[PDB]
């Protein structure tokens, strides 16, 4: 009998970690319930005045989120993407399955972390991210997850097989459009309907955005280079989903780096590589944990370019989660986990 | 100079024909009465009234849409031509030679013959002056043309983004250009995938790795201002909006900011059109909806040695019928902000 929490369980990821335990099928056979729901704010109200889409959990009361009250379940999940989790993750079980949304647990260089956070370096976890190279054995009977950034998620995918293969050039150019629940449910103008809709914008660019790092570091560990990172986001008038467009200077054939994608990606049940003249689009992937990858060469500009799609609050976020929480239990990785799109 | 002119609009139930005909009807001149909108073609629905296709243009709505012929068009000063390519090579054959063309479409974009072959694989037609007005030497060819080439929407964006750190030898001359685009941008004829239904709540990459046909265009604005060999990747991504271009364009560089910084205010500094944005803001192409102006903004990522500028404009007003418009003052020696506010309509 697995209980959960979710901890920021009024947030984006936390109510769509939320749909996913109500989807899931050990939730169906009563192998998963779900228990405490904390947030920071609002401790009393019903969960129906934060996430009107679950109606099955409307009823619940948001309790405040503190140690003793994440305390006495098998699973955690810490849904403050960002927030900063390192305070509560240090008073739980080591048994506890502890799955963080959050960046405290992702890095692993902690001169890079104080760079880019400005605090002190909590250490490292499995990233949950199965489907790069080793990652997946780090995952089975873990009780630690550190789930990637969104942006991460959709880059890492697009880039990683061309530049284990050497295929590719360790410079690398990312220029990745989402919707705006990215971005959070903070009450800001920047944020608001009639700010962003109609609108585009990029945001935090030339190396400021945190996620930066993150590529670089996902990178690193499929190459002895050097690696280098453009990572440029922009906010979009969609709610959900990244389109990752993803260069680097290559001399490789299109048919040598195809047959890289073929041979990573052939057997994961949540990548899907285009068919032949296909482009990924984001609402093909949206509400589903599944991430469309094509690639092509630009032969005049000797350029490789991998565009990825995925649901940023799916395989980005909560999907990621749970796809974790199904390894580090023994579950099939799948489970709860649709690869189709709710489109259009 | 001209003391009147009489206007022909061929294409004017497309969006950028549709965006001429707002701008000619709150220019000055349409004011006081010295430029008439005279002929409005459309080879499709030929015999429909005007609010039939764009009912925001009220004052013209009972205008009945002619066939585009050159003797519908004969008689005019001026004609703006908004067709698909290969159409206007032949109507710039059959309209008198002293007529003001002012072309929307691509066929006399390109100055190389084999390019043009390359991506539109027909005749080279030609090349006229190119209505990007900012671009350094593009000002002395249009005041007083009778001939010019509209720029595409793209090039617009990544041009003015790029060429200042390129002319000032600041940045290398290869170049990546990912750019989000309204769907206005795809025009308007009907296809599945320009379907409201579709679009909506969706984004991607099309035309991609080297394809779109505005690629050889930004490497030929490019050329121009340095001696290098440019190369280009350029990567368009449909979004949910129905206007607008923001254009993320990044180049390797080993330059201080503040090199850079100066070179973009040289360039733009005491232009109308250009909004350098103060250090710290972005653009966002909200901001420039409607208008003729571009919002660019530009910084360094020191750990990657890439410039980065980024480019907002409206793709129908900046990118199209804002670039013809603004031309067409030049061509008729008219002020050249005439019609053209730098005013967005925000939100």
């Amino acid at each position: 009998a697995t209980k959960v929490a979710v901890a920021g369980a009024s947030g984006y990821a936390g109510g769509e970690i939320l749909r996913l335990l109500l989807g899931h099928p050990a939730y169906a056979d009563g192998r998963l319930r779900i228990g405490a729901l904390t947030a920071a704010t609002s401790a009393g109200s019903t969960l129906g005045e934060h996430h009107p889409h679950l109606t099955p959990l409307a009823h619940r009361v948001v309790e405040p989120t503190e140690a003793a009250v994440l305390g006495g379940h098998d699973a955690v999940f810490l849904a403050l993407p960002h927030g900063h989790s390192a305070v509560l993750a240090q008073q739980l079980s080591p048994e506890t399955l502890i799955i963080d949304c959050g960046a405290d647990f992702r890095l692993t260089d902690a001169a890079v972390w104080e760079r880019f956070y400005g605090s002190s370096h909590a250490g490292s976890w499995p990233y949950g991210l199965p489907e790069l190279p080793g990652a997946r054995d780090q995952l089975r009977g873990t009780r630690r997850i550190a789930v990637p950034g969104c942006y991460p998620t959709a880059a890492l995918l697009a880039l990683f097989p061309a530049l284990a293969a050497d295929l590719i050039e360790p410079a690398v150019t990312v220029v990745a459009v989402s919707g705006t629940s990215g971005a959070g449910r903070a009450a800001t103008t920047d944020l608001l309907g009639a700010e962003v809709i109609g609108s585009a914008r990029a945001y935090n660019i030339a190396g400021v955005h945190r996620h930066t790092p993150e590529i670089a570091q996902g990178l690193r560990a499929v190459t002895d280079r050097d690696v280098s990172v453009s990572f440029t986001p922009v906010l979009i008038p969609a709610s959900r989903g990244i389109l990752a467009t993803c260069t680097a200077r290559t001399r490789s054939p299109l048919s040598q780096l195809r047959a890289a994608y073929e041979k990573a990606y052939h057997a994961e049940p949540f990548i899907y590589l285009m068919p032949e003249g296909q482009l990924p689009r984001t609402g093909a992937v949206i509400g589903s944990n599944a991430a469309h990858i094509a690639v092509a060469v630009d032969e005049d500009a000797q350029t490789f370019v991998a565009i990825a799609a995925i649901d940023n609050l799916v395989k980005g976020t909560a999907g990621a989660a749970v796809q974790s929480m199904n390894l580090a239990l023994g579950w099939p990785e799948t489970d709860g986990l649709s690869v189709v799109g709710v489109a259009p």
